[PDB]
């Protein structure tokens, strides 16, 4: 009735993982390395994410850990310890059997995304701190567990609480990950923030949390903790070094420099991201795919993603540098839950019949001419959500380059009787259209994308 | 300690209401009527919006009445009765007395605007089907009443109902103005929707829905429905007239004429409006002021509002058409109710101390050399929210022209040893960068906004 899935979990450890710190992770040949053999940060190719369909297979899901992951033995995961305390009535620690049998369990599908994603766009222009990111830094998943607000509920937060800080078990270079959401965001069954320990029907890789990690739909993956270890209740924001010194979208006039010189650049909340922004990506056609000119429809198509469950009311794309624009037919998946009713599956309800929210990206396609793409220098598309908040056209530039959702193109090369296409950038290698403009000497930041007329 | 204000109603009818249906409507000269004499529209001019302040008086408030205002005798008021039908356990109608003697009251300061605003700089690139706003679509005010939340919990909704419809007593060319809100958004203490008696003190004035009106925070005036007279609790949207042919964002390709002949763009909620979307306004410099170059700083300066509670976390000026920014001071009055914990006010608790929203609007400023702008073409603005969601560069050009959040221009002119600044356009007359830019011929909508390089 909607999407469901669940895979084989990998056993094979790979060479370049036997060699490291996380020598007992079973990774997926597929996914793409971005800081090296590690520690692991990977995303799957563009088009395998899109392939795949509304549910990623979780050994293609992204990878985002900062630091190594910490070793869990599978013969005490049950016994898996986790602290609420904090401005609250009634601290206590529960173990992860004890969640499963006392709190209602939910299965859920979520989108996930990092930060970071499409942050190569932004190197391309100006090479900022942050690793290289292609498009694929989002995937998709059931996942299976309570709902943070019930534990949380359960210690009685005092009148004066107004964030959850949440700390891992790991150990990156600057100690414990940990960060914070809103409380009410907790309380907030629309929101729907889980503590989850299964993905797509499995426990959870150790890659994406083993045995225990929050959840949080429609915001960055980096306030998703894995690894959990501590909750903690209180009335201002976490003060962990990972909350101020990673995921914000500093103003765009912050240089590098400026942000390394003045620590207060990151103490300002309004800068640290929650809620995604709105992405619109093309995914057909393909990275360098080439197609014979013809009075054949092409199927443009992609995937969108927007924060804080607010819907992407439309989808556009123009041909002719945004001056018109076509509006896509979008396909929502998380409605065939919602119409459905309830479910059990994975021993969690599937309950996203009592929610009104967007937790989960969608798809969308488009068929034009192949004649009316021989015409165009390029492929734009971009989303407007229920809020009527649509993608810009200008880059907002930013230190760690985050949440860069400026309208995503692909480039229109002619050749003869076919067309090349190309997409911005490659994750993990050159082949894009930027790397083209870079060779050239091209302003990408200027109004015509850096090309040439 | 914060923001507070009451004035004196206003008794003068205006030969030009005496003229009308509305011959009993006391109303302020300075507003600009923008259809007319009748049926009223209006709204203040900008320096004057501006000038007053975090809250607006009254008087200058903002209207939008889509026909004529209901006649409620005073002597009576007290027995103003509304119905609380549909999806619910009990239903139950109640009267104002009974209103304020049984429920909680609050005082609340909340900004207003208008799905119009910024309507006339549509207008001027393409005429559609809306009479022209300036910028001034929008004030704020303190609001006593109860929590529609709370009239609607008493009836016990049921739990498939989505939806709050409201319809008011008044009576259009398409009968009762109506239509809705979603029922969680009633239930959501952030939210804080209103059922408002008064309004800066003192009982409605006529024009804002005397005696009762819903008021919507963070959403469109149009779903804050004046004169309210039924709630109906539901499972899907209103079907009122009003719900489907106003107050919608059609997708930017749509025609007149396409939506003129095709009933059913107007029927699918992704382009039914609620949350607001971010704007910023400039107030200062003002439309038509000269200022004489010399070395000092002038202090740019304007207001910005948001949907949905989201505060806006940067205001950024361009002065070299969005090549480089700088970051405006932004001062939000909200907080200072905030930091200001429990106040009764007009009879209502001030409660903005419970909340993390940002219901309001705020002001930011920045300080520029006069020398820099001599040797710019323009002034730019932009804001970017919590959810890292920007305003465009690009127009979204729709049927109803609503919603125009594209960057806010002010054209600054040479004249010799003085420098005059240009909006871009005056609310009911000429006098703008965009009525020049029509007579020159240009294209708004080109990457120079239609001015010549
Ligand atoms: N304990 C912990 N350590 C991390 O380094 C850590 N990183 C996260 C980020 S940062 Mo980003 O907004 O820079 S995407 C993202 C993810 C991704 O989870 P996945 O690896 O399961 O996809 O989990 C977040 N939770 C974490 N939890
Ligand atoms: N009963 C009723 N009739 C209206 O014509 C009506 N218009 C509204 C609109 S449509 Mo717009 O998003 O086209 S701004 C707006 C306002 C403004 O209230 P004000 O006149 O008190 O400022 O109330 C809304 N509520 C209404 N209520």
């Amino acid at each position: 009735p909607f999407p469901v899935r669940q895979d084989s979990p990998l056993t094979e450890v790979l060479p370049t993982d036997l060699k490291t710190k996380d020598n007992f992770v079973a990774r997926d040949p597929d996914l793409l390395r971005l800081t090296g053999s590690h520690p692991f940060n990977s995303e799957p190719p563009l088009t395998k994410l899109y392939d795949s369909g509304f549910l990623t297979p979780v050994s293609l899901h992204f990878v985002r850990n900062h630091g190594p992951v910490p070793y869990v033995p599978d013969e005490n995961i049950l016994d898996w310890e986790v602290s609420i305390e904090g401005m609250v009535e009634t601290p206590y620690k529960i173990k992860l059997s004890d969640i499963m049998e006392q709190f209602d369990i939910y299965s859920t599908p979520v989108t996930m995304v990092c930060a970071g994603n499409r942050r190569k766009e932004q190197n391309m222009v100006k090479k900022g701190a942050g690793f290289n990111w292609g498009a694929a830094g989002t995937s998709t998943s059931l996942w299976t567990g309570c709902m943070l607000g019930d534990v949380i509920g359960k210690a009685r937060p005092s009148k004066r609480a107004r964030f959850v800080w949440m700390e891992g078990a790991d150990n990156p270079a600057n100690g414990a990950y940990g960060t914070c959401i809103r409380l009410s965001w907790c309380m907030d069954p629309e929101r729907c923030i889980m503590i989850a320990y299964q993905q797509n029907g499995e426990w959870l890789h150790p890659d994406h949390g083993k045995p225990l990690r929050v959840v949080i739909p429609g915001v960055i993956g980096g306030r998703s903790v894995k690894w959990l270890k501590k909750l903690v209740v209180s009335d201002r924001p976490s003060e962990n070094w990972y909350h101020y010194f990673d995921n914000r979208v500093l103003p765009t006039m912050v240089t590098p420099e400026m942000a390394k010189s003045d620590d207060r650049w990151w103490k300002d909340e309004r800068y640290a991201i929650y809620d995604l922004n709105l992405q619109t990506i093309i995914c057909k056609p393909e990275n360098q795919q080439v197609i014979k000119i013809s009075e054949d429809e092409y199927e443009i198509a992609g995937f969108g993603y927007n924060g804080g469950g607010v819907r992407i009311g439309r989808i556009e794309v123009s041909l002719d540098k945004g001056k018109s624009w076509k509006l896509a037919d979008i396909d929502y998946p998380e409605d065939r839950y919602r119409e459905a009713g309830y479910f059990r599956l994975f021993g969690g309800l599937v309950n996203v019949c009592d929610r009104m929210s967007c937790l989960c990206w969608c798809f969308w396609k488009l068929k034009v001419p192949l004649s009316e793409l021989a015409r165009s220098k390029d492929i734009l598309i971009r989303g407007m959500d229920e809020r009527m908040m649509v993608q810009p056209r200008t880059m907002y530039w930013n230190v760690t380059s985050m949440l860069n959702n400026w309208w995503y193109r692909v480039a229109i090369i002619r050749e003869g009787e076919s067309l090349r296409f190309e997409h911005p950038v490659v994750a993990n290698k050159p082949g894009g259209w930027m790397d083209r403009v870079k060779a050239e000497g091209g302003d990408i930041l200027d109004n015509n994308w850096g090309e040439v007329d």
